[PDB]
């Protein structure tokens, strides 16, 4: 068998865990919180190969352990491992069917149309900051992407506080099993009430457009629209928030590079792209399954086994980025673009939106508060117990 790395449910030392995963790769055996063994791809080149390999599918019917009844229905990760049917959980024909309209709404041109609104919201959130020291996550980095995605999907703003409480339970490794299914049921309920509303009273949002497209069949069922809405709201906020948080942390801990960006010697896109490579919001993505045995390095991923993609660990792969891969350097040149938005047919359709949001938020923040810095030592920052995401509990900032 294998060396098997149990991922820390409390995310106490992500840097060490990522390094261990690289050391064990390209195909590392891991244990997910809750005791579930899977494989992880932890090197850049091998991940790109597996992300485009037709033997590595989203279809959970390929999962041996699932078919054998080994996966608890109240596993806290069950909402990531077995979400409702959407573009996320299919390949090929059905993937094109389920992705096309959403992806079309998020092209660079269509995102550029959102710039004014995103900019106005960014500036309003900066206007509302109160006190010398703020939790910049709760007061800025969290609300901007949640308001953007909620508006895109037709979600009533009045529901956002409750959605925030449900996502906290969805993501936490520490949510009691007895609360797991109820959280999933209530989240699905909010998305279903949103679909019902936009069917009755269609607007200019993407949910309204999905419904109006699927009227004369061949497009998405209501159940698929509900799952798609949950996928969009979750994917669109969780990650973008951590991108903005991690960019501020990285500039605060690398003040010589912050000085380059504030003086115009480096551009804000370089900060966003290096944050995505060095410190991706998404440490791991669940989940793919092998239809056949697949060689990965000197190991075999057996048919019916599962694969997570360890974007966090592979972002610092020295084979891809050279001997400085383990450092934050907005000036780097790499022969290999990061793959923190994925690769192959499932590559993130929201990448342009996330880049616009961070690309507006970060210069706006530092234009308002040029002297902003962490209000605590960087070593006091703490990851939330969210094994797939690189999310902090808070971002204490002295605004200046
Ligand atoms: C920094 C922010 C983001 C990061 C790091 C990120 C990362 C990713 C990654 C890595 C994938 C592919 C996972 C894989 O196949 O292994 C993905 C898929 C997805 N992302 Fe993003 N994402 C971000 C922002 C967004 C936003 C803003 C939206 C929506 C508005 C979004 C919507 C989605 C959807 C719908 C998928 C599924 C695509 C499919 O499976 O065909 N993401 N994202
Ligand atoms: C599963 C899910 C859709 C896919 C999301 C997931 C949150 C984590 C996540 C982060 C990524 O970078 C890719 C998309 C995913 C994997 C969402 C939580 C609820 C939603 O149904």
């Amino acid at each position: 068998m294998t060396t098997r790395i149990a991922l820390d449910p409390f995310v106490s030392d992500l840097e060490a865990e990522s390094a261990a995963l690289r050391a064990a790769g390209p195909l590392a055996a891991v244990e997910l919180p809750g005791g579930v063994p899977v494989w992880a791809v932890t090197h850049h080149a091998e991940a790109k190969k597996l992300l485009t390999d037709p033997r590595l599918v989203k279809d959970i019917n390929v999962w041996g352990a699932w078919q054998r009844g080994e996966i608890a229905p109240d596993w806290p990760l069950i909402g990531l491992a077995n979400p409702g049917r959407s573009m996320l959980t299919v390949d090929g024909a059905d993937h094109r069917r389920m992705r096309t309209l959403v992806a079309q709404a998020l092209t660079p041109r269509r995102v550029e149309q959102m710039r004014e609104r995103i900019t106005k919201l960014t500036e309003e959130l900066l206007d509302r900051l109160t006190g010398e020291v703020v939790d910049l996550k709760a007061d800025f980095a969290y609300p901007l992407p949640m308001y953007v995605v909620a508006d895109l999907m037709g979600i009533d703003e009045a529901r956002l506080p409750r959605l925030g409480e449900l996502f906290e339970k969805f993501f936490s490794t520490q949510t009691p099993p007895a609360e797991v299914i109820a959280t999933l049921t209530e989240l699905a309920g909010i998305m279903a009430e949103t679909v019902a509303a936009k069917r009755a009273a269609p607007g200019d949002d993407l949910t309204s457009a999905l419904i109006l497209a699927s009227e004369d069949g061949d497009h998405l069922t209501d159940a698929e629209i509900v799952s798609t809405l949950q996928l969009m709201v979750a994917a669109g906020h969780e990650t973008t928030i951590s991108l903005i948080v991690n960019a501020v942390v990285n500039l605060s801990t690398h003040p010589e590079q912050r000085a380059l960006v504030l003086s115009g010697e480096a551009d804000w896109s370089s900060v966003v792209e290096e944050t995505l490579r060095y410190s991706t919001p998404t440490s791991h993505v669940l989940i793919r399954f092998a239809t056949e045995d697949v060689p990965v390095g000197d190991k075999v991923l057996p048919a019916g086994d599962a694969l997570i993609v360890s974007y966090g660990a592979l972002g610092r792969d020295e084979a891809a980025h050279g001997p400085t891969a383990g450092e934050f350097d907005i000036t780097r040149s790499t022969e290999n673009r990061h793959i923190s938005f994925g690769h192959g047919p499932h590559v993130c359709p929201g990448a342009a939106l996330s880049r616009l949001e961070a690309g507006v938020a970060l210069p706006a923040l530092y234009a308002r508060f040029p002297k902003l810095d962490l209000a605590v030592p960087a070593a006091e920052l703490r990851n939330k117990p969210v094994v797939t995401q690189n999310d902090l509990f808070e971002l204490p900032v002295r605004l200046g």
